């Protein structure tokens, strides 16, 4: 299914939701950044969401390092491809991850042609 | 400013975008609702947005009593007109108003058709 | 789990989220109404969400007929619970269901203490 | 109006929402960049959100040409202000700007410590 950098133990998941037809958004590219010490995004992971929405085993535990990241989803292709003409160019979401703080991040994201919100649901179990 | 009717100091206030074209939700019928003291809804006030989807002048600031209120925005015809099929019947916001003192509500709403955010902005007047 | 009348092929299910914590929302109240041909609320499934902030087992498919529901949400004890001082009673979401359009229903919530979306996710799998 | 500097007829306006107090989020910082020619984002404008959360006078309709604009939101600056810990290290909103004739635009951002909202507002001036 919708995977990126190795299917792991998911500490990273993205979901999105069209709130326009009220169903998942499918086939969404979502591109994940990592903060070099040069403080420049360099590439992370990657891929498309799935039939659910869904985008899971785009990092692994190891590799999912302290750090900032930034999620970067290409709402502007999802919008044109329904024929209808959005209003930004993509949608981001800059955070910290910690190791204190709780495992496993779910970024969701709901989306309208002008509008859009985001959310991350932490939590210690899998989801 | 006006008493026993209309915007005294507008205590309340209602605001509605529209998600999906970027634009003020305009037209957008509005009924508000007191709790009866049988337990019951009676009507309070109602009107309809305006060009800038905004609703002024539904109370005045003695009319306007502690309560617990009801303001439904037929958000179901809105789409309708639009020739979109939403899935909810109407949007309903239910508060406590007044409790502690007289205070100037905002009620906001930002509308899509599978979905729909709401805001209030409490105010303590001043003058 | 969390289950209410039935735990059945889920034709209809509940997601609500905390905000402030960047959580589910767990343990909260959710009573679903089905509006009576005396066109009054009547009772027809409810529970409390669990860890995940989910409700399943709402009802049955058999029993889940067309009609009006109403799904209310008990934020303010949510709220109270967690010493922070809301503006909503509760939250509502009202809507029709269909046999022609998509099978299952999801009904999310995401809440603040002054603001709450809600979504609703209409698919043909299970979920 | 004003002409190469501020608020010509205030094509750009900036209004923040607190989800957790029910208040407009006041001393919000603001940074706008504009897509440089060279693929990189230079400054455009700055400033802070006013006591109504709002931030006017950020650019003039003149200065305000074709191109693709940022506008950040220091987020995190704002919870911590607070006493609180958010998630996001900010909110960007990316789009392209007056590409078919100059309009208004008013981002709209509704915040919570994990959880943000931003709509669009686009009008096309007269006078």
């Amino acid at each position: 299914g919708p995977t990126g950098t190795s299917e792991s133990k998911c500490p990273l998941m993205v979901k999105v939701l069209d709130a326009v037809r009220g169903s998942p958004a499918i086939n969404v590219a979502v591109h994940v950044f990592r903060k070099a010490a040069d403080d420049t995004w360099e590439p992370f992971a990657s891929g498309k969401t799935s039939e659910s929405g869904e985008l899971h085993g785009l990092t692994t535990e190891e590799e999912f390092v302290e750090g900032i990241y930034k999620v970067e989803i290409d709402t502007k292709s999802y919008w044109k491809a329904l024929g209808i003409s959005p209003f930004h160019e993509h949608a981001e979401v800059v955070f910290t991850a910690n190791d204190s703080g709780p495992r496993r991040y779910t970024i969701a994201a709901l989306l309208s042609p002008y509008s859009y919100s985001t959310t991350a649901v932490v939590t210690n179990p899998k989801e």
